[PDB]
DNA sequence: GATGCTTC
DNA sequence: GATGCTTC
């Protein structure tokens, strides 16, 4: 997730 | 070191 | 099955 904690996603 | 899901 | 790395 994020970044942080990508997206999701990417 | 945690860490985290979403679309692709 | 592949992604996507940061801020915390």
């Amino acid at each position: 997730t994020x970044p942080g904690v990508t997206x999701p996603g990417v």
